[PDB]
């Protein structure tokens, strides 16, 4: 009757991927040519050109999207056009072509390292379809806790999408959180270096998992297990505390575990006041287990929110909309107070509508599901509401009784836009669907006979849509000779990696009258990977020192990356999560609606809303859019990382290699992820291999022992054979250590089944470094039966020998002498002698000394200065705190040579769009105001601040003159020689106003703000300020005012009254290494203004340059005062101090050949280019402490710091 088209394409186009475009025809046509073209900025390509048929036919194809014109984002138009018989359909819509973000992660082999170990890390980058990419990382950097780049890798290539890089830490690497940052972006991975010892057991809460307010008492089961799965006996101390927003009430439980290793005790509600409004409903169970003999302890903390929820139901599988005059279906998940599956609970159901309120009573099943089917014949196309409750009566809660309530299920249903009386309904598929299994979808339909047109075939077009893109399609054809009967057909679907975790299915049918009948559901698929990889072991538990078979099952042509780590590492620090939820979560939230760039809105629930809720553009002339009204072994091993490997996968898809178990009785958590270019990414579940021995030895020893004390060694012997035995242990005696005559290191003891016994020694360490401790156990034959039975001897593994290292550090208090130098040749050779001297009362073998060369001041945060320009602001005080740092950032960058034209152009565009937003904030008195025209008189601090900003902003963008002169005249009018300052304004932000900002510092700040753009001394508006401030320096009050007075007399051109208060300023400088600083946040302001004062005089000596580098080395470590706009004026003074420092003395490195020499002619040569000048280079000094000469040649300055650490006796 009326022929019509329908064109489907996704909303968000993604450049590295292919997409789908689809066209649906009608009977008729057959001479009108439909072509669809994507008009982008530079060109226009056609998608598909096709002609109509005598039936409906869903014709669709893939395509490659053109690149965006802007580089990362472009709004393109899509246009369908059909020509023929002198008529031409044309219709255009807006789509968005953006470059999608490639998800990058990095993992390490451990989350925790000792000093002296090796850090391996893998960097993987993915598309949104989890296919790996081989783009070039520009720079991988590895950074200290002091934000010093200790390693970098330039232009690194991934193989098969993954790259693995290694770093050997120094054995005196300083502790803390080290960072791996990738490709100069927000992708980082942290790891801690600290002094630890591996724990052998895990304590966990078991029975309190969720708690209810209505229960009377609850059992606490604290249960603790070894890493190899065996229980122990140990003293348990549990604190069960309720906190408050005031003493906190706790109940403390003391106990001993049993043969199952679990400890249970009841706790009553009378301990905790669960009725108090001022008391929190979060209870804290902190358990501490000290196991018997050795005295080593472990913790287990769990914060439980006690629940006032008594019963919760939600509409689990129920559509959001109903068809008029057709039955509605849904099903409700009903849960109790503990989210349990209720046994046949009585669930009431009340509706809300214009016809009235109806009631229904239903009984759930064993799984708590409530299938309900409702008759919608009388609702008559109205917005209805559904409420699933526990009782008909409104719920009454008593303040005297405990808080308890029921979560009633609430839902709002809208009528579907029905211009026809036909029906679609898809039965939902319950819980989380298995990925890759072919699911059967059973859809019911009812075709109206008056809208049937039974002389032609009726077609059903379906799209299965995942992550905002068309995945699979079809058009089921069936005869209209059935006419009107309640029928059902089926669809065979398959969910894969391209499908969402919650993909959607849209089914419609178009009648020749023009009507559409449709239904859309959302599925629920588990987080799936197309590369189905399984990592397995056989026999999956074996004695240590033996070979297991390791099996990868991935797609053929994959590169697998395998990590097998000890569980004892994971008991200290939990590693960063590499699970399927984490990999899916870094691609943000899937494509729910149209973007704001290409959003369509009504100019004033249907199939257009169906394709909007999946984020797909529809173009159709049908009735789509609704009208809108508005035997022995030695156990030496490496118990930190067992396996860290890359494995190619052949054509079989299975790789089985033999790997040897390390000699630690523990559990190895193993995991693997594989990358294939055809199939994509796959992630194995974490499996475990239990390395276990029947009876064995275990040392209890700390990490570091200082030399010459006595420490308690505790060797525990475990027996897990099922009968009583007799052991004989012996500790090896060597010259590395001494013992205090504890039974001559030979004891024999009868130890029974499932039991541990601990021998103690107290040991003096005598030789420095890593020393060994060897102890062995043998089961000897019993001449007499101990315990009533003869001592059991096994057939295999009758002896166990264990060797464990101990780090030994020298005794005495550690003192350090640090010495700084700035070697800056300017075309010459610059040399400097450094003497290493020490008193003669040292402990021997304590003198460590290392030199450090660093080519550039400050580490990562110069790239954070690029991040300071973004997020534009034009409302409130958000603009004035952000317009100011930009000119100082580019002032520092153009004086350091790191300014590029792209960030310059983007920054001056930001200066234009912020410069035009400072004119409506201008006060009516010719001043400046935070509100704009309201604030009273002009604020002296804010007008001084904007004369500071626009006095330096004319060298980048055009600034009008007249604001400077009328602001100058208002400084002349608002200041008197009798009375200066007169602050009448305030900042909009709370608890931060800038500096200390009293009256004398405000006068000093405004008088500093008057000069240094075009002005000098003895002007009329600075003469009254210096008359106010000549006697202000005589007062010698405060520290911020003192440093700012030292700065404002540095710009006055005098050298007599400014150096006299620097003598009382440098003596109170607190010293941290070779980085001296002051503190009265505010400390950065004091150091920046003191640095700005010290580099103002034209005569500069090398002691002042060394003092300036000492200030700058403290300013280099700050990365929150600059790099973020959290402070209104700390960033501007810090960057102008660093910019004036780079003006005066320090140009950064370009090429320095440095060489150090000693008395033993130890010639050590450092080469510093312009590409590794941020790499913190260092080297130890093997020569006995004395003379060291330092000579550098080339262009640039280098910072050379010599640190000598040694220990002395008090
Ligand atoms: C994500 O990875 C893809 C794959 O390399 C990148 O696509 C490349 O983009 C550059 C841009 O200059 C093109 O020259 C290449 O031809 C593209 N390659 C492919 C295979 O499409 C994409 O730019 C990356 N996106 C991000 C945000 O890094
Ligand atoms: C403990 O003594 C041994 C023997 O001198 C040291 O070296 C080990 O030697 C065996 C011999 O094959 C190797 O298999 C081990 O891998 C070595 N251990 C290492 C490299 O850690 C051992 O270093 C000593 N322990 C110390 C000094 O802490
Ligand atoms: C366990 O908790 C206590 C109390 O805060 C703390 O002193 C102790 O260091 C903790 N032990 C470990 C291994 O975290
Ligand atoms: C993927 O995640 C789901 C839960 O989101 C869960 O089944 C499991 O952690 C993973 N399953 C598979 C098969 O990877
Ligand atoms: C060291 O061991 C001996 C032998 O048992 C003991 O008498 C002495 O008290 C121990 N010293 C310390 C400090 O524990």
């Amino acid at each position: 009757e009326l022929p019509n088209y329908l064109v489907t394409l996704p909303a968000r186009l993604n450049f590295p991927s292919v997409q789908k475009v689809c066209l649906d025809l009608s009977p008729g046509y057959s001479d009108v040519k439909f072509t669809v073209t994507l008009e982008t900025k530079d060109k226009t390509q056609k998608l598909l050109e096709y002609s109509g048929l005598k039936k409906r036919h869903l014709h669709c194809i893939s395509f490659l999207v053109p690149p965006p014109a802007g580089g990362t984002e472009e709004v393109a138009t899509i246009r369908v056009s059909g020509v023929g018989n002198n008529i031409s359909f044309e219709e255009k819509k807006k789509v968005l072509i953006q470059r999608q973000g490639n998800g990058t992660f990095v993992q390490t082999d451990k989350p925790l390292y000792t000093p002296g170990q090796q850090v391996y890390f893998r960097i993987v980058t993915m598309d949104s379809n989890f296919v790996p990419v081989n783009d070039k990382y520009s720079m991988v950097e590895l950074q200290d806790p002091n934000s010093n780049r200790i390693a970098q890798w330039l232009e690194v290539v991934p193989e098969q999408g993954i790259v693995d890089l290694s770093f050997q830490l120094a054995p005196e690497a300083m502790l803390g959180t080290y960072t791996v940052a990738v490709a100069e972006g927000k992708t980082f991975g942290t790891f801690s270096v600290e002094e630890y010892v591996l724990p052998k057991f895990k304590v966990e809460v078991v029975e309190p998992k969720e708690l209810s307010t209505v229960q009377e008492s609850f059992l606490v089961k604290i249960c603790c297990r070894y890493t190899y799965g065996k229980p122990m006996l140990g003293a348990v101390q549990v604190s069960v505390c309720q906190k408050a927003n005031l003493p906190d009430k706790c109940r403390n439980l003391s106990g001993q575990t049993d043969k199952t290793g679990c400890f249970s005790a009841p706790v009553d509600m009378a301990t905790f006041d669960l009725i108090g409004y001022a008391y929190s409903h979060q209870i804290n169970i902190v358990a501490t287990v000290v196991e018997e003999g050795t005295g080593v302890e472990a913790n287990a903390t769990q914060n439980i929110y006690i629940s006032p929820q008594m019963g919760s139901m939600t509409f689990e599988d129920t559509s959001n909309f109903y068809h008029p005059n057709f039955p509605f279906s849904g099903k409700i998940r009903v849960r109790g107070h503990d989210d349990s599956f209720l046994k046949n609970h009585l669930v009431f159901l009340v509706i809300y509508g214009t016809n009235g309120t109806f009631n229904q009573t239903l009984v759930t099943d064993n799984n708590g599901l409530a299938p309900f089917t409702l008759e919608t014949s009388g609702w008559n196309g109205t917005d209805v509401s559904l409420e699933g409750k526990f009782q008909m009566e409104d719920l009454v809660y008593n303040p005297e009784q405990v808080p308890r309530y029921y979560q009633n299920a609430y839902l709002h249903l809208r009528p579907f836009y029905s211009t026809t009386r036909s029906f679609l309904g898809i039965h939902r598929l319950n819980g989380p669907l298995k990925c890759g299994q072919p699911q059967e979808v059973l859809v019911d339909y009812y075709i109206d006979p008056a809208d049937a047109s039974p002389d032609q075939e009726i077609s059903f077009s379906y799209y299965l849509i995942g992550k905002g893109s068309l995945v699979m399609e079809g058009q089921k054809h069936l005869n209209s000779k059935k006419k009107g009967l309640k029928a059902s057909f089926s669809l065979s679907l398959t969910f894969t990696s391209r499908l969402a975790p919650d993909p959607s299915l849209v089914i419609y049918a178009i009648f020749p009258s023009g009507g559409v009948v449709a239904d859309k559901i959302q599925f629920s698929v588990e987080m799936c990977f197309d590369n189905q990889v399984s990592l397995g072991f056989s026999p999956s538990q074996q004695l240590p020192g033996a070979e297991v078979e390791l099996q990868l099952q991935a797609a053929p042509g994959s590169l697998c990356a395998l990590r097998a780590v000890d569980e004892s590492v994971l008991l200290l620090r939990p590693d960063r999560e590499l699970s399927n939820r984490s990999v899916y979560g870094m691609f943000p939230f899937w494509y729910g609606h149209y973007p704001y760039q290409v959003a369509e809105y009504d100019q004033c629930t249907d199939l257009f809303s169906f394709f909007r809720d999946v984020g797909l553009k529809i173009l159709s002339n049908a009735k789509i859019k609704k009208p809108v009204d508005c035997d022995s072994q030695v156990r030496q091993y490496f118990p930190e990382t067992w396996l860290w490997d890359l494995f190619p996968i052949g054509n079989s898809g299975k790789e089985a290699v033999h790997v040897t178990v390390p000699d630690a009785i523990t559990e190895w958590k193993a995991m693997s992820f594989c990358t294939s270019q055809s199939r994509g990414f796959g992630l194995s579940p974490t499996v475990g291999l239990t390395a276990f021995k029947p009876f064995f030895v275990d040392l209890t020893l700390p990490y570091s022992v200082v030399r010459g004390e006595s420490f308690r060694l505790t060797a525990t012997i475990f027996n897990y054979l099922k009968d009583c035995i007799r052991v004989q242990t012996d500790l090896a005696k060597s010259h590395e250590y001494q013992l205090e005559s504890w039974a001559d290191s030979q004891t024999s003891s009868c130890l029974c089944a499932d039991d541990a016994k601990t021998h103690h020694w107290n040991i003096t360490a005598v030789k420095l470094g890593h020393i060994n401790f060897t102890i062995s156990t043998k089961i000897l034959d019993s001449n007499e039966p101990c315990g009533g039975q003869k001592g059991f001897v096994p057939q295999k593994g009758r002896s166990d020998t264990l060797i464990k290292p101990v780090l030994v550090k020298p005794e005495g208090v550690l003192v350090e002498k640090t010495h700084s130098s700035l070697l800056c040749p300017k075309g010459k050779v610059a040399s400097e002698s450094v003497s290493l001297e020490l008193p003669v009362d040292i402990v021997p073998d304590s003198t460590k000394a290392y030199v450090t060369v660093l080519g550039d001041i400050m580490g990562t945060a110069l790239q954070n200065l690029d991040g300071l320009v973004q997020m534009p602001s034009g409302c409130g005080e958000q603009n004035m705190v952000l317009f100011a740092p930009i000119i100082y950032v580019l002032q520092y960058l153009e004086k350091a040579g790191l300014l590029t034209e792209e960030i310059r152009s983007r920054a001056v565009g930001f200066l234009e769009i912020g410069y035009q937003k400072e004119l409506m904030y201008k006060h009516s008195n010719g001043s400046y105001s935070a509100f704009g025209e309201r604030d009273g008189n002009g604020n002296t601090w804010l007008t001084a601040f904007v004369t500071k900003c626009f006095g330096q902003a004319q060298k980048f963008i055009f600034i009008d003159p007249k604001n400077i002169q009328d602001a100058l005249k208002w400084m002349a009018g608002n200041q008197l020689p009798s009375g200066c300052y007169a602050n009448v304004g305030n900042l909009l932000h709370t608890a931060m106003k800038g500096g200390v900002d009293d009256e004398v510092s405000l006068t000093a700040y405004v008088t500093a703000a008057l000069l240094e753009m075009g002005k000098d001394v003895d002007d009329p508006m600075v003469s009254q300020g210096l008359r106010c401030l000549k006697n202000s320096a005589t007062s010698t009050t405060n520290l911020y005012t003192q440093a700012l007075l030292a700065y404002i007399f540095s710009l006055a051109g005098e050298m007599d009254i400014r150096n006299i208060l620097l003598k009382q300023l440098d003596q109170q400088a607190i010293i941290s290494g070779e980085s001296i600083y002051w503190s009265q946040a505010v400390d950065v302001e004091l150091t920046a203004y003191a640095l700005l004062a010290q580099l103002t005089k034209p005569s500069l000596t090398q002691k002042e340059i060394a003092k300036a580098t000492s200030i700058v080395a403290w300013l280099a470590k700050q990365h929150n005062a600059y790099g973020g706009f959290s402070s209104t004026q700390d960033t501007v003074v810090a960057l102008q101090a660093l910019a004036k420092y780079a003006t005066t003395a320090y140009m950064p490195s370009e090429e320095i050949n440095l060489v150090v020499k000693s008395t033993e002619n130890f010639q050590r040569t450092f080469n510093i280019q312009s590409v590794n000048r941020l790499v913190f280079q260092q080297d130890t000094l093997p020569n006995v402490p004395g003379m060291y000469t330092l000579e550098a040649s080339g262009q640039g300055c280098v910072y050379v710091q010599t640190v000598l650490r040694y220990n002395i006796l008090p």
